[PDB]
């Protein structure tokens, strides 16, 4: 399997209130390479009209792979290629020893492996007040676990 | 099949006459991500000598993934494998659901899908006048048909 | 095979002494597109505490594809899915049709097969006089040799 994505044409992100935005997060693994690429647009509340300048995901996961509950709905976060719930996916996880746990690591950034057990990603942008949340997609690319 | 691309040591593109440059094109498909970089040299007439300060290249596809007339040779757009034209191509092509017909989406863009049928990559470039058009070498990714 | 990497937890590079810095080097093939990623972090002496505001790292092959002796230890270079060393591998090499030899082709550069004979990557960071050496990643993108 060499690609999950989070796509879904209804709402399937709660950042301020439940389904408020719309996350496509895909990510395509290349041997110990990950591609990914990442859009966030803001739906609803405050997401139309922001109030702060910056806005955290974060996307953790146990040491198997899977993701645990959090911003994202995880029925929508699948394996392409089977339309199968992206379980398991160890081999797409950021690498522990190239990103170890809680080491320090329009504007965006993702930190690895902030998290005290399992993996994860730490997305930030930044907004502008008073403006709806759609910043440009970003594309990153990290080293995976084996 | 991985790669299509468009290597020719002679010229394969015509912007203000016949084959007056090269355009190197070079798509890797690894799942849902196309991987992409795009070098284009001018080399005849007004592309040595710039008047204009921008430069726009339309490749537009049917349905089925096949390119169409345009200003690319189409005999040098080849799956690199096989070294036979790159037809049907469909899941090298931007996915029209991330990338709707028509949906608004040195400097260097490129826009997916503007066009009323089939797929299109629209690649633009700011030129400098008086200077010969040959832009630096831009890499893209985006998301494909399945 | 799919990646090579300089992965080594002790010191794999060396650049003013012996075995002064960390080398990450990983490159992943997806047909004809290499995506690498680098990092190199300076460990020991003058990379603690830089004089010169810019530091070169060449990698020099012979024509089949194999690390000739250089600044990394040639012993870490290795296919990570077998761990053997990356013996001829011509097929992640920069294409030298694409990357002539010797043509022309903080800040980070890449340029390709600078080299009389064989293939190359001759990398450039700025550095920070007074400052350890120790430069953001950088990724990268080339098309390879068939």
């Amino acid at each position: 399997l060499t690609t999950i994505w989070s796509i879904s044409p209804t709402p399937n992100c709660s950042i301020y209130e439940t389904q408020d935005a719309n996350l496509f997060l895909c990510l395509t693994k290349n041997g110990a390479h990950v591609l990914g690429t990442i859009t966030i647009k803001g739906l609803k509340g405050a997401l139309r009209e922001m109030h702060d300048n910056a806005l955290s995901l974060k996307l953790p996961f146990d040491n198997q792979g899977n993701l645990l509950n959090c911003a994202l709905e995880s029925s929508t976060w699948r394996y392409q290629e089977t339309n199968a719930v992206a379980s398991n996916a160890l081999t797409f996880m950021p690498n522990s020893t190239v990103y170890p746990r809680n080491k320090t690591a329009i504007t965006f950034s993702v930190v690895y492996n902030e998290i005290n057990s399992g993996y994860a990603f730490t997305f930030k942008w930044s907004a502008e007040p008073g403006k709806p949340f759609h910043p440009p997609t970003a594309v990153f690319c990290y080293i995976t676990e084996q």
